[PDB]
């Protein structure tokens, strides 16, 4: 019945790879911003946090946080999981790389400022050298449409989310990787991603250096 | 039925807790450790390391890497991720609170020296305000001996393994948390869990200053 509501600032954050994931899977849901600090507050006090922070997704009467429980918990339900345990085994170690490379990724703006210089260098490297090559292995492998099962599932949309994070940082870092290029194109053209990305839809901009120290009074 | 493989340092680190899960269920396993930087590089250029790191584990066929991966596999192998979806869902969330926290931990004596005392202010802070109080919320909540679906699940054992390592770090962190130091006790004295814990078992030491030179 009901649509999933999200919580979270209005901003990517840890909350966007759970609006791709839904939104990809063609499900509807609604957006509650926290705008203010008594917001936070308020889902605090009235118990809804169980380690008092979001993303919190309330869907099918459970109010979940921690990104991978929110996340593993969608994939399931709309068949983006794999169709068994081994399957899983192999979509949770690509994703669990997509999610340590893209953790990366996300932490970079609050890196000291002394340290952000070498940090980026290293995420380029690891990038070009670790994870871009393990993934256009993989799809020259079996050469399928698909990273697991010859199927559309969650670990192609988390990779594909990650591609368009890593061109906004440097649009080069996929040029030497032509499967990861016509993943990206394929994926991006699936009707509902087709229409995640296209202007107007629940998709988050990047958060800019004036709009960060400014959400870290909340 | 090959015995699942575990490929790491000989040391707790990040194959700690698939010990503890493999143990708990009552799965033999073999390790082989990595002693020098060759014996990473072998595994790394042999193409047996999707992302060049471990931990790694061989089982049913498969190079497994990534913690979370491995651990996924093997509690649903083995029956303890929950009878539904939903159930998975409590579970996720119990255990990703508990890797949240284990993962400070972890980290920790590898902190730059002028941050460790601060860090492990905000650590104690954190057990004493967020996590311990959430999960003895959860076990006074329907007042049963397991987390969830009042039967042994892999979120029983991580807690119980982090319990251990907040034992180490300090005692009476624990003190105001009764449902908490008793399911700790229960754990410990399941069979399986009790064999572990007692000496000439694949569980490994804490680190030392001496160690760390690894």
């Amino acid at each position: 019945a009901e649509k999933p509501k999200l919580h979270y600032f209005n901003a990517r954050g840890r909350m966007e790879s759970t609006r791709w994931l839904l939104a990809a899977a063609g499900v509807e849901f609604e957006e509650k911003f926290i705008k203010s600090a008594e917001d936070l507050d308020k889902l605090r006090n009235d118990g809804y946090l169980m380690f008092q922070q979001v993303p919190m997704v309330e869907i099918d009467g459970m109010k979940l946080v921690q990104t991978r429980a929110i996340l593993n918990y969608i994939a399931s339900k709309y068949n983006l999981y794999g169709k068994d345990i081994k399957e899983r085994a192999l979509i949770d170690m690509y994703i669990e790389g997509i999610a340590d490379l893209g953790e990366m990724i996300l932490l970079l703006p609050v890196c000291p400022p002394e340290e952000k210089d070498a940090k980026l260098a290293l995420i380029k490297e690891k990038i070009k050298n670790r994870y871009f090559p393990a993934f256009e292995k993989v799809l020259k492998s079996h050469g399928q449409d698909y990273l697991v099962g010859n199927k559309l599932s969650r670990a192609d949309i988390h990779l594909v989310e990650l591609l368009y994070y890593v061109e906004e940082l440097d649009s080069s870092l996929i040029s030497s990787f032509p499967l990861l290029k016509a993943l990206k194109t394929r994926i991006s053209n699936l009707p509902t991603v087709k229409k995640f990305l296209q202007p107007g839809s629940p998709r988050k901009p990047p958060m800019d250096e004036k709009s960060l120290e400014e959400a870290r009074k909340i």
